[PDB]
């Protein structure tokens, strides 16, 4: 059984825990819980391949940065989810960019940049900015939301494919 080691990156307000639980047990939690250390091991039949998807929900802060480097070198796939509710989440991408680039010891690595909470009326971050930026690195941008739950599964299924392509 293929055991994929992935980690999610973001900040407080994104709601990465609400996105994970929605795909772990198909449930949407409204309450925001401060996640510090949570690992999700769920079996997914990706294109017919029943594999295990281990997802570690990291804190949306910079308090455990010394511990970040630990799984940052172990995780192959980086789930980058930014909220269009804040333009800062679109700026912090540069921080993680140079951060991952260093710890990964490579300029390339299977990463996906997706937007969350697009169903919110506060569209501070427009799709053109996201698409153009995504096109700079050549990464697929997927509009997602656990509130409306549209194309969420697609993002996960195609994500694994990128990991496969980075190997074979
Ligand atoms: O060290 C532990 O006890 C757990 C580590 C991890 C659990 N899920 C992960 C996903 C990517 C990288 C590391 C992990």
């Amino acid at each position: 059984m293929t055991e994929y080691k992935l980690v999610v990156v973001g900040a407080v307000g994104v709601g990465k825990s609400a996105l994970t639980i929605q795909l772990i047990q198909n449930h949407f939690v409204d309450e925001y819980d401060p996640t510090i250390e949570d690992s999700y091991r769920k079996q997914v039949v990706i294109d017919g391949e029943t594999c295990l998807l281990d997802i570690l929900d990291t804190a949306g802060q910079e308090e455990y940065s010394a511990m970040r480097d630990q799984y940052m070198r172990t995780g192959e796939g980086f789930l980058c989810v930014f909220a269009i509710n804040n333009t800062k989440s679109f700026e912090d991408i540069h921080h993680y960019r140079e951060q991952i680039k260093r710890v990964k010891d490579s300029e390339d690595v299977p990463m996906v940049l997706v937007g969350n909470k697009s169903d919110l009326p506060s569209r501070t971050v427009d799709t053109k900015q996201a698409q153009d930026l995504a096109r700079s690195y050549g990464i697929p941008f997927i509009e997602t939301s656990a509130k409306t739950r549209q194309g969420v599964d697609d993002a996960f299924y195609t994500l694994v494919r990128e990991i496969r392509k980075h190997k074979e």
